[PDB]
């Protein structure tokens, strides 16, 4: 089939072209509306086509989600789908991942895919173990919280976007409590110092070798606080809500091994 | 569909990329030829094309066997001779896209030869087994000696189709000291000679244009070497070794 083979080498050349983050660009302000937490989305698995942006508004109480047709769309004016969950979400960190919104169930451990056409859910696991992050990059779905395992220390885990059963788990030495916002860029966590103030990226878990290392990487808060920061890998972009805005950062890796 | 499947496996080759780290023990393919010789399959084949071209000699030699297979070649006597154009010298050719790349004979003349229609495509004389050719996960390279360089190994990646020099590297090694040399992921790995205890020791990164000295060994079963060449689509070591064809695994990081 030339549309799996399509698929295949656009997943490829995007492992190709993976790196370390070593610089993060000046933020675009995409849209200024919302509260102060939320989260903007768009699918990295989405056709050529297919540009809509998925918009959801606070932590809690909530189970709408927006549907904007297009990027230009979603900037310049406010016309969108309101699309009603089965169960309304907690915290920030869900995902569009392949026409499906993976999401964390309101107060539970619960994990969710729901097909966003078909408007059913698909699967439901529980991890019995925003407290958890959804995400995706290069390599596929991921999942970032925290365990009493651990100390209170933030947990990587690989989940099959289907089954959502934990492919591999990570303990991290990173304390969730003093974690600000992560992100995942090719296999690697990214953990920011704080959410409000000044912010800067000074956590990296390498997920291949199982190791970490203290860096650097400052990046404007273009306003007082950032409740989402996550990673798209088809964008190479950063999308964040800061404190009633939609910002884009631009991202540039440098690797080879 | 045949396009994206080629694109693909180029993609997945370069991702599995890493730098030499290890070769494993030989194995003999088949006993055959004079003491010097090439032998090798192409990289850009179909899966239904594993067909085995074969060059005795080094010298003055102008014919080319086609097995039809590594069965035949292994098990059979049974093949097709082709006849080149202009002879060949050394044993530094390949046979890429289906097309065989060689050395003309005594002279700094690469020559692209179309197998099918037994034509020539492409003529190019370079500045200068003198020019060694070899595929890696990148395409077509060319490596020999300048005369600016002090007698230095000069790597040259070339367009596989005007055989024009994209760009061009000089190392800081000696090519009357070197042994057989290969090129895997960009990279110009360099043995310290044909005969005895052979050892890959000397690693060029021409990503990075920079080099460094190694050791890594590798049994040299039948004494002498006269050929040794990269195959990205099976990560083999070629080798032609003192009238006997053996294939070392290569183990990357
Ligand atoms: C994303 O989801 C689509 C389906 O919406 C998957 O497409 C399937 O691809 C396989 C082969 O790769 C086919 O056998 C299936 O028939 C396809 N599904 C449908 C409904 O036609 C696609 O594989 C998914 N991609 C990822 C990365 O999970
Ligand atoms: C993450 O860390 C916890 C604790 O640091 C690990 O749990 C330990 O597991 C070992 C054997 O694997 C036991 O001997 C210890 O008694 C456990 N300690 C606790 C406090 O439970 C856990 O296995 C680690 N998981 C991963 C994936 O690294
Ligand atoms: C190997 O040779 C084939 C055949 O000539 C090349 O296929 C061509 O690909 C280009 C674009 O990639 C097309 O425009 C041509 O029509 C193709 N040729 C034919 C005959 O269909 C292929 O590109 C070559 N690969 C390399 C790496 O040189
Ligand atoms: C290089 O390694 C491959 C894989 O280990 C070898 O292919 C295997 O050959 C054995 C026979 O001893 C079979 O049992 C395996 O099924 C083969 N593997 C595959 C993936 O087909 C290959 O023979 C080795 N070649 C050299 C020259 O060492
Ligand atoms: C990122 O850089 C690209 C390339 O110049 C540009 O097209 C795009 O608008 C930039 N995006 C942001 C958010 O800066
Ligand atoms: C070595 O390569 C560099 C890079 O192109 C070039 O400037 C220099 O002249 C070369 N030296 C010799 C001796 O070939
Ligand atoms: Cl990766």
């Amino acid at each position: 089939r030339v549309s799996n083979l399509e698929e295949r080498l656009r997943a490829c050349m995007q492992k190709l072209a993976c790196g370390k983050l070593t610089g993060i660009s000046d933020p675009v302000t995409v849209k200024t509306s919302g509260s102060r937490f939320g989260s903007w989305m768009t699918d990295p698995l989405a056709p050529e086509g297919d540009n809509r942006v998925w918009y959801m508004d606070g932590y809690h109480n909530n189970r709408f989600v927006r549907e904007y047709k297009s990027m230009v769309d979603f900037m310049n004016t406010d016309n969108f789908t309101s699309h009603r969950l089965p169960h309304p979400w907690s915290g920030t960190g869900q995902v569009v991942y392949n026409g499906s919104i993976y999401f964390n169930k309101f107060q539970s451990h619960i994990i969710i895919r729901f097909d966003l056409k078909t408007e059913t859910i698909l699967k439901t696991r529980s991890l019995d173990y925003s407290d958890i992050d959804l995400m995706v990059d290069e390599n596929g779905l991921w999942a970032v919280y925290a365990t009493n395992q651990n100390a209170g220390n933030i947990v990587i885990s690989k989940l099959d976007p289907v089954s959502l059963q934990i492919l591999q788990t990570w303990n991290t030495s990173y304390p969730k409590r003093s974690a600000g916002e992560a992100f995942i860029i090719c296999g690697t966590l990214y953990v920011t110092n704080g959410y409000s103030g000044g912010t800067k990226v000074h956590y990296a878990y390498q997920t291949n070798a199982s190791t970490y290392e203290y860096i650097d990487i400052p990046f404007q808060n273009k306003y007082s606080h950032i409740s989402m920061l996550d990673y798209n890998p088809k964008d190479r972009a950063l999308y964040a809500w800061n404190n009633g805005h939609q910002t884009l950062y631009n991202v540039t890796l440098f690797h080879a091994a």
